[PDB]
């Protein structure tokens, strides 16, 4: 009852006005709507944010890994839940996720509909927390954006990232442990690390929205867990090679400390991290310099990361 | 030295090697509405083509107090139904038709054998239900979840035409009330089942009820009402629908009739199943706190004229459904909204 009371606000703040057991209209530009689903969790970026005491972002990640996948089939984001398993219910930590999530769901354009709060009490010891993020958006059937386009010589576009987003947190947790230092005192560029590492995910849902509107996309990958290996091939169709210029861009310095203190490999730190690159987009040629000024002129950090060739190598994802 | 995800790691292949073993389960509850997608990133399902103008219900669940005494019975082939169960019957309250299903399912060292058999009870609910299992998400976290420990979570959504969205307007004075019988205690009243069989000092497993472990009548999974709450929204102007959940008779009830209206439940009507007498004798608990944590026996309770009794239960029976006239309607002259006779 106290937490009903400090989130009320946040879910009639959040409102579409499709909304009306959450009711949610469809929007009425959709002739053939698809309804395009998703759930997620953190991940253990949740440990840290509790050895840290900050869980004023973690709601942003929730919403963010959710929304993100969502858009990259061209869907539009429309109403979100989440569902908050804890031990015993800390109402301040609670509010604080909830309110992340909210920030979240208003960059998104999506509403958070419901939710539901359950205590387990044998089961979470001490205030640990654990909250699943659930995500419905809607698509027109005809503008899926269903990767079949992709085709030899389109050029690829990345995203710039916030930082690690909410992935590979297992492996910065045991870097933390074996160098020892306090991130919150070991400053890095100006800012302490613990703020590189608990930045909230980026959401691309608007950039995103916009840049299909005016170019034609072929496809788009979000780079969760598995990095450019897992994830770069879920785009791409048989016979194709992705082959990414490293040179293109420069890792956020956090990528670098972690790479250091934790001696990571080369093709580690690509699959366990973005290194800075929070989507990938694929589009023909003569559409890149279009894409390429609308995203940086519209808040991203976009730039020319590399080329799709046709291929039959098994390594599907070339980075040099 | 080089540190790898595999000094610790989530072990992503874990649940991406889940999702190669249950494929074939989570296939079999397709609709025709669903489409592949592109790699994953979102499940496609179109609207049914009955809807002029689809809302769209939806909600989360969890089986809670209930999944603490499934696995301290070791027993988790029916825990699936009861996620999906929850979801379900608080859909069809409002008119809604199950349309697709999604899980969370959180552990510490993924168990694969333990969660094959949590999904495919979820499958067996959706099939149930007539909707889909399109998606889902394992995570793995050693250091919160410790021992054998796993939480699951459910998220659904329904469609429902706009005009035809149950919201109580429609129960009147002299509304009949249909009761649909439930298989036990479905999956609330379960943290005074657990005090119950601790200060009864009583091993369910080895504990004979009706010739039955008491586990079993315990365990018993939700039972599902959609298909034949849709067919009677079909063939039958419903005004209302309780589904009984936490809360019993007392909060659940009224929750869904307007205001100054009150149900008046004919306790002579039914006999509590042997499972409801067992833990109100165990536990020495006061009828009145019977009808406020249990079902006793009863799932979900419908509004309806007084001519079309007659047909509701002939469809309900028919379906399968233990149904009954529990009570009727009336306005409450500022009174009390439920009382049981």
């Amino acid at each position: 009852n106290a937490l009903v009371g400090r989130i009320k606000g946040v879910v009639k703040k959040t409102r579409r006005p499709e909304v009306m057991g959450a009711l949610c209209a469809l929007p009425q530009k959709y002739r053939e709507p698809v309804l395009v689903s998703g759930t997620d969790g953190v991940g253990t970026k949740l440990r840290l944010a509790m050895d840290l005491k900050r869980h004023d972002t973690i709601g942003i990640d929730l919403v963010a890994m959710c929304v993100n996948d969502l858009v990259v089939q061209g869907a539009e984001p429309l109403f979100f839940l989440d569902y908050y398993a804890t031990g015993k219910l800390d109402v301040d930590t609670a509010s604080a996720v909830i309110s992340g999530i909210a920030e979240g769901c208003l960059q998104s354009g999506c509403s958070l509909v419901g939710g539901e709060t359950a205590e387990m009490p044998g089961m979470y010891h001490g205030e640990d927390y654990d909250v699943a993020g659930f995500c419905v958006g809607v698509v027109e059937k005809s503008e899926i954006i269903d990767g079949s386009k992709v085709s030899d010589g389109d050029v690829l576009i990345a995203l710039g990232s916030s930082g690690p987003h909410s992935n590979g947190y297992s492996l910065v947790r045991k870097i933390l442990e074996v160098s020892g230092c306090d991130p919150q005192t070991t400053e890095l560029d100006g800012k302490p690390l613990a703020d590189h590492l608990l930045a909230p995910t980026r959401i691309y849902v608007k950039s995103v929205l916009e840049l299909i509107e005016k170019v034609d996309v072929h496809a788009i990958a979000h780079l969760t867990g598995g990095g450019f290996w897992e994830n770069i091939p879920r785009v791409l169709p048989d016979n194709t090679q992705a082959v990414i210029d490293e040179s293109s861009w420069q890792w956020p310095e956090v990528f670098n400390w972690l790479q250091t203190a934790g001696n990571v490999e080369h093709h580690e730190m690509y699959r366990t991290f973005n290194c800075g690159v929070g989507m990938i987009i694929a589009l023909p040629a003569p559409e890149v310099d279009k894409a390429l000024a609308l995203l940086n002129a519209n808040g991203e950090n976009a730039w020319k990361i590399g080329i799709i060739k046709a291929s039959d190598s098994e390594q599907r994802v070339v980075i040099e």
